């Protein structure tokens, strides 16, 4: 589908969370059929962050997970026009984001595009997300459902960032995955795993950071 | 504050609703110390759309709020300067949006300018939303709350937007409003009841309408 | 309709919070009419109970609310047989309540009767609730709908419970009203207005504590 | 801990939805070590119900869970004298439960007894429960989480109702689990995939039905 089994990536983000402005770009490189990537972001507009970056992570692309044969991967099939996505954050304190991203691979260059737009707000001043305390999300799994009149996908994740104390902090994704042309193909319900870290990478010059993710599909485990 | 019993105001919002991008215009006149304006609104950009305008009508500023002398007016008060605000709408059918506001006051022009983003999600494509099946909100009363030590005010509304065969359907709006400069006086919390109001006035050619607000400041009724 | 300016009533309350079992008693005089009530409250089983007791206070009656001539007075027709209601209670911390309350009048005794099933969970350890750290309700605002073709109606309200430190703590209360008996007129929909305060009353031998509250039903303000 | 490789079970569940009140008391087989139960419950009082019998399935055992040899199993180490949970159900169409089930092993009898209590209330008389249009929960994976510090545990699960045209209809489970006796042993976080299915067995005399589960931990599949 335009895909290869190492390939490179662009990022372009441009977002609002309590009022703040800022841009970051970015570049990695991943194993599309593994499900395997690692990314490398640098904020060139409103650094330093005023809130913790974790926040962004899901905001820079589900083409980067290994599917069995047996179950239809609609996120490689949309390949190599691509597909969008838009997703809810609803976090425990009455925090609210609204991420939209468009992909689109490049097959004269190897590369997969990503554009995002990020919006967020009410994230209280004394809370983690504010106060930077926070680490990285913990590993999750994620139900997929198809939306057959419609040729969509609907994600639903309950997700949980780890703080500096030990806590937890709980976010509620809800995503909508739409392929630019429309499928012949729709997969049943499955889950997918993830796991995605963090890692500071900030010095003098920028605020800057590596991301890596790890996702599989599966079925219920249940005959 | 740079204010008259009589203005003009202005305004941008540039959007996107469920994938759908937008950019609408508008004038109008109001008058702040009554609390009242009609303004009308060009879809520019994306029209028609696809979606019911009453999603947007919020979008759209609290100065145009009658104030009781013993009630601190935190809206006029950061005028000529002016505020921002951000709002979250959650509706009862899992829908999200998130809409961000600059209001600032031409002193030269008397008019008050606006610019705003406007992003959502998640409306089922079945729903009274993307079936354009609403007709106006109801009536409302939303508590405005000081936040101690901030300088920022929160407002809580639950609103009920009226459907074509006379349903409900539910949105929660929770809202931040920010003077530009630090307030030196902050009000208590109080009550703001307000009615909202729509009326087509599309072309065959054009998608375009008015809409008028009346809102009131109030503190509790009970003495 | 079996009631009168001065009527006496009386609580019984089962109920079990984070796994606490308890058993209220109480009694008190209210004014109808005028909207007003003062109740006396007394833990019988399970007491000294280990949870703020300001979240069972909207547990133990329409009946009381000032309703002016111009609005149907769907509490009062219900009477003497009289209603029952079901209420959720959302905290902002992820604690669930639940409360069913059936209403009777005894015209014989002059005695509205109240008895209540209240069941909550997931309070947190630390959190104001379990931690006893709140005072009183703030006043609010209830709207009140009716919904066609049932001979129900819906309360919506937005509550902060006020915290030792200053802080708010946030509740959303759903409410379905339902007169025994099939009523011939509805109400259209109208706001209440509640102020509610607690006094504790404890002394060597029982946990116990008074309420009061008033009540006035009002149109929108803006017509 | 009391327990065999094939056991019985009893039942007795009290409650009230939408004002309606029943009693259910059932029976049934169960293999703790493999995860799975076949149970039969028969309506003794407010039979037939009025709203669909789905909603109180996972208010009849965490016992039947097949469990990694790695992973602590809480529930089965909680035996014989047993656990007590409570749940709570947000459903998106505004209706809300609570569950409460205290559960206990009989080691002279082979025999787990559970004794549940479940309110709700806010379904809609036109939604799929109260027009019994569901027929069976699709297979979930629910986190489990160790509290530290409490000895106790916590569910999270988002599950989907199916109904008789293909819809889906979303619940938001939480749970807490907490040991009769304070554990000497938690588990870390880990993930439980359920599947549960119903079959009507109602005759002239009663309204009965089978529930059969089947449910096994796992830890995150990501390295």
């Amino acid at each position: 589908h335009g895909l290869k089994e190492e390939m490179t990536m662009k990022y372009h983000m441009e977002g609002c969370v309590n009022g703040h402005k800022f841009v970051i770009t970015g570049e990695g490189i991943g194993y599309p059929f593994k499900g395997k990537q690692t990314i490398n972001l640098c904020v060139i507009e409103g650094g330093p962050l005023p809130f913790s970056e974790d926040i962004l992570s899901a905001g820079f692309d589900r083409i980067f997970t290994e599917y069995p044969q047996d179950i239809v991967d609609y996120f490689k099939n949309s390949c190599p026009a691509g597909y969008t996505w838009g997703r809810s954050f609803l976090f425990e304190d009455g925090a609210v984001c609204i991420c939209n991203v468009d992909i689109t691979v490049s097959v004269k260059e190897n590369c997969i595009y990503h554009k995002s737009i990020f919006n967020g707000m009410n994230f209280p001043a004394d809370g983690p997300v504010m106060k930077k305390m926070t680490t990285n999300w913990e590993a999750s799994c994620e139900k997929i459902m198809p939306v057959p009149k419609q040729g969509i996908l609907k994600g639903d994740v309950s997700m949980y960032l780890l703080l500096k104390d030990g806590g937890r902090y709980r976010c509620q994704f809800d995503t909508v995955y739409k392929a630019k042309s429309v499928p012949s193909k729709m997969p049943e319900w499955h889950f997918i795993q993830h796991k995605l870290l963090r890692e500071d990478r900030s010095d003098a010059k920028n605020q800057k950071w590596q991301l890596t993710e790890h996702a599989i599909a599966f079925p219920s485990a249940l005959a």
